[PDB]
C-alpha cells in the first residue's frame, strides 16, 4: 500500500505488499523484480547517481542498481517502515523499528548509529545546515549532527508519528500524538 | 534548540504539517478539525470536519488547501477559513490529495474508487479499483495517473478516466 516512484529515465518503481518489489516500464511489462524476505511498506528513493534504495519488512535496506543488480544490503534489527533519505554527501539516512537512526555510506558500510527509546516510524529530515531531524515513538524529537552525535532532543508526551517540517526561518514544526503542534528553534 | 510555542488540539496529529507561501502552518488533527496557525503561534482559523483528517493537507497554486477526511469527504478550504466546496466518496480518504498540472485534484478512497475532481469541485470521473486505495497517486512526465496497491494490482489510469494497464 505504498506510493510508487518514477526514475530520471522514466522507469516506474513500487514496493508490493505481496513480498516482491517490481520495477515496471511505462508500457506495463516487467523489466525485473527483486524479492525481499517480507512485504515492502516504504516507497523507494532514487539516489543522485541513479541507485535505487528501498526499505523492507525483513529488516534490511537494499541498494539496487538501474540494471537490477544488488549493490549492497544493510541489516537492521527490525523492519523499516519509512523511506530512506539521501544527504548532499550521498549518505543514506534511515530509521528502523529497533529505535536506531542509521547513516549508511553509499559504499554499503555503516557510518554511525544513533538510538532512540522506541521505534522510528517516519523518514528523517535534513536541515539546510546538514542537521538531521527525526521523530521517535518515545515522544522526543531528535536533532542529530552529521558526526553521529546528539545536538538536542525535545520532549513531547505521546509518540511522534510523522516527519517534521522546516520553515524558511529554520523553525522546526512537528505534529505529536499528544495533541500539540510544536515549533522548535534551531 | 528551545521551544518557540506549542498549540493544543483535541486528538493526536497523525500526519506532517504543511507550510504555505506566506508562512502559514496548516496541520490536520484526529479530532476532525484542520488547524491554520501563524508563525507567531496564534490560531488564524480552524475548519470543522466530521471525523478526522488522516493524511497531510496539500495546497494548490491557487492557494486553496485541499484535505481528505476519515468522514469520507474531500474538502477545498479557502485561505479565509471558509469552505470552498466539498466532494463525497463512499468511505474514508486515507491518502493525501494530489494536484496535477491542470489543477485536477486526485485522491484515493477507502471505497476503492480513484477520483479526479475539477478545480471547481465537480467530479471529472471515477475509476473503480477492487479493494480500498490507501496509497497517494503519483503523476508522471506525460500526465499518466498512477494508483496504489488496491488489492495487490497496481493501476495505471489515463488522464481521461480510462485505464492503461493493471498489475
Amino acid at each position: 500500500e505504498a506510493s510508487p516512484v518514477i526514475g530520471e529515465d522514466g522507469t516506474i518503481y513500487v514496493g508490493s505488499n505481496d513480498g516482491h518489489l517490481y520495477a515496471i516500464n511505462p508500457d506495463g511489462t516487467e523489466k525485473w523484480r527483486f524479492k525481499t524476505g517480507k512485504a515492502i511498506e516504504a516507497s523507494p528513493v532514487i539516489g543522485e547517481d541513479g541507485t535505487i534504495y528501498v526499505g523492507s519488512n525483513d529488516g534490511h535496506l537494499y541498494a539496487i542498481n538501474p540494471d537490477g543488480t544488488e549493490k549492497w544490503r544493510f541489516k537492521t534489527g527490525k523492519a523499516i517502515e519509512a523511506s530512506p533519505v539521501i544527504g548532499e554527501d550521498g549518505t543514506i539516512y534511515v530509521g528502523s523499528n529497533d529505535g536506531h537512526l542509521y547513516a549508511i555510506n553509499p559504499d554499503g558500510t555503516e557510518k554511525w548509529r544513533f538510538k532512540t527509546g522506541k521505534a522510528i516510524e517516519a523518514s528523517p529530515v535534513i536541515g539546510e545546515d546538514g542537521t538531521i531531524y527525526v521523530g521517535s515513538n518515545d515522544g522526543h524529537l531528535y536533532a542529530i549532527n552529521p558526526d553521529g552525535t546528539e545536538k538536542w532532543r525535545f520532549k513531547t508526551g505521546k509518540a511522534i508519528e510523522a516527519s517534521p517540517v522546516i520553515g524558511e526561518d529554520g523553525t522546526i514544526y512537528v505534529g505529536s500524538n499528544d495533541g500539540h503542534l510544536y515549533a522548535i528553534n534551531p
